[PDB]
């Protein structure tokens, strides 16, 4: 029960005591592996250091949470949802312009079908910032429906936008309580629709920022300035 770089934990919720683990994170996607694995499990009180992020936490199987996880330096992507539900309480996730993994892209990669992602206590993200979260575009056997619901989150530094929804899938991005350092309407782009595609059948298109849609389901209340 050690919280160590490849370390897949199954039915159980494990309390890593605030432990800083890494690996590395050369600019290479054909090398990084995730930090942790889980699998109707939960991680929490963790540190991934800035030059080991690899391939962050995934949730590979089931219910997931991941509570008070600290990532110095996101190196391909924090955390992945590849179950049934995904849960982030609360942590801080930094990235930054020039820092490892190259330039800033996604923190929440969400892959699996009829699942959620789940964002709550407060989650943080510190730095320059990619997206917060992404419905995978044009992964291999493609489909939805896929969800994202946010209750509160705190972005205290630049981000290029917050979720993309496939809309010919049925995704639906739920968003409130969301804070953004500077925020202006548009600036950034808060749940922005996309045309979802299955591998090498097509190409993904882009519809923009959108407000109360059947889609995007974030109200212009729901985002404020920090
Ligand atoms: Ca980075
Ligand atoms: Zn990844
Ligand atoms: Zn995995």
């Amino acid at each position: 029960s050690e919280c160590k770089p490849g370390a897949t934990f199954e039915n159980r919720t494990v309390d890593c005591g605030g432990v800083t683990i890494g690996t590395s994170c050369p600019n290479d996607s054909d090398k990084q592996k995730p930090l942790i694995i889980l699998k109707n499990a939960t991680v929490k009180n963790l540190r991934i250091s800035a030059s080991g992020g690899a391939d962050g936490i995934h949730c590979d199987s089931g219910n997931c949470t991941i509570e008070n996880v600290i990532w110095e330096d996101i190196c391909e992507d924090a955390a992945t949802n590849n179950g049934k539900t995904m849960t982030i309480v609360g942590g801080i996730a930094h990235n930054a312009k020039d820092g490892y993994g190259g330039k800033p892209d996604k923190v929440l990669q969400h892959n699996s079908k009829n699942s959620t992602t789940v964002v709550k206590g407060n989650f943080t993200l510190t730095g320059e910032h990619g997206k917060l979260w992404r419905s995978c575009g044009d992964c291999s056997n493609n489909g939805g429906p896929r969800f994202l619901t946010v209750t509160s989150a705190t972005v205290n530094g630049t981000i290029d936008s917050i979720a993309g929804v496939n809309r010919n899938y049925g995704d639906v991005a739920t968003i409130s309580g969301l804070k953004i350092k500077n925020y202006k309407e548009g600036k950034p782009p808060v749940c922005e629709e996309f045309k979802g595609v299955v591998k090498g059948q097509g190409s993904t298109e882009k519809y923009g920022e959108k407000w109360d849609t059947t889609n995007c389901k974030v109200s212009r209340s729901g985002v404020s300035k920090l």
